[PDB]
């Protein structure tokens, strides 16, 4: 057997021969078309691994996402939250 999930929060120099915890904005953009071109919310969602829920967030938003790859400043926004119940 083997383990290790120590983790280490330290913030190195901007370069690191390993990938980042955080994603791009062009990745969500990527699904997002398929659903337009004609795949369904739920085909898409699960395709990734996601709740239909989440999915819809960056849907919402896709305008600016579709500008958002061209530059990016920062992650501190919440895509989406609760709202609406049903009973």
């Amino acid at each position: 057997g083997s383990s290790g999930s120590s983790g280490m929060n330290i913030r190195m120099g901007t370069k690191g021969k390993r990938p980042l915890r955080s994603l791009t904005p062009r990745d969500k953009i990527h699904a997002i078309q398929r659903i337009h071109d004609g795949e369904s919310k739920a085909s898409v969602a699960r395709d990734i691994g996601v709740p239909e829920s989440t999915l819809r967030g960056w849907c919402k938003n896709e305008d600016k996402l579709r500008f958002m790859s061209r530059q990016s400043a920062t992650d501190n926004l919440c895509a989406d939250a609760l709202g609406d119940k049903m009973d």
